[PDB]
């Protein structure tokens, strides 16, 4: 799995299920080009975003719609979204897991990068 | 001072000093308009970005140049920047403190919103 | 798996491998009684700490030896250990995943609790 | 003020006010001796715990009563407390700021250590 995103809910102590996100890749004109998207599963995970051949060097942005997630729970959150912007594959293919831990006024994110 | 940003370094146990950041505000055409910028002080704080009169309702993005910070310490970090996107002042004027805690492959961010 | 611990390294962007930890359970005299222990695998995970029948209501403490982990990497960390203290199984059995994200001067921890 | 603790609430986007905490110091017999205690102010800060003369080399534990804080808001949280265990002043006197960011099922903590 070249790119996987895992989302956790720090308020309820659960996977964050049905969280929508889009992935973009920076174009030569510095605009954000659509690249991938999906919703987290019942495990809070989004697999199958891309393939090794398609996922080449670039700057990528994962934009996670945390606002809709909290609004569905009756909570007015701080952020419009959680976004994770990173260069990928600059030294050739790697596997990336992006994790995001969500609270109404805070988020934490980390990456696990494996060869 | 209706908007303050504080940045901390989780590797060295220190304020993150001389960290650059840019603040944008979403324009009516959905583009990001430059709003303010600056660098953190020896306390890791950036004060004086805006004024009560200038800091109107809107969607704001704070883009913290974490990459240059880590590269100056000899570390190749994961993220291009740490970004915080939020709606401000939609129920009237508030004071915002945005805090960010930085590691090479991770960041955590929270907001303190006061009336 | 009634109790699993997952440990991540925010400096290197990797699972935290070979991280030792002990689990204790609070006794009636408020002392900490040994309960379980182990080291994280190459995935940063420690499975098989306990069984459903043995893991009953109590206050549990997971004490993760983060100091030895950082010292092995030539880093002088802040904490002696990362500890996670929680009541478990007070409403009958649950499955617990405890995650810890480690930096030299900081740690973040969350729990996923499932029925 | 060689030791200060600041506590933030990630659910409400506010300082965590009136949060109790106890500080212990490890005695020669490996027991935890009471060292200081207090409650956070309206800014989420607890100042004046100790003095330069009293704050000697040692292993210290800060135990933050996060459980009572969440219970007072109607939330049944995961942790009994958030705790921070660290060696202080072993290379000479330092000033320590311990920060903790709280959610019902998660906490993040960092230290700022200055000379
Ligand atoms: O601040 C943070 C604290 C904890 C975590 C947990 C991340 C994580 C990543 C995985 O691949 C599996 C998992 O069970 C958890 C992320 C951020
Ligand atoms: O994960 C975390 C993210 C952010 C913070 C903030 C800490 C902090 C410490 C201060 O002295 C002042 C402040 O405004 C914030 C702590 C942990
Ligand atoms: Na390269
Ligand atoms: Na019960």
């Amino acid at each position: 799995c070249p790119l996987m995103v895992k989302v956790l809910d720090a308020v309820r102590g659960s996977p964050a299920i049905n969280v929508a996100m889009h992935v973009f890749r920076k174009a030569a004109d510095d605009t954000w080009e659509p690249f991938a998207s999906g919703k987290t599963s019942e495990s809070g995970e989004l697999h199958g975003l891309t393939t090794e051949e398609e996922f080449v060097e670039g700057i990528y942005k994962v934009e996670i719609d945390t606002k809709s997630y909290w609004k569905a729970l009756g909570i007015s959150p701080f952020h419009e979204h959680a976004e994770v912007v990173f260069t990928a594959n600059d030294s050739g293919p790697r596997r990336y897991t992006i994790a995001a831990l969500l609270s109404p006024y805070s988020y934490s994110t980390t990456a696990v990068v494996t060869n």
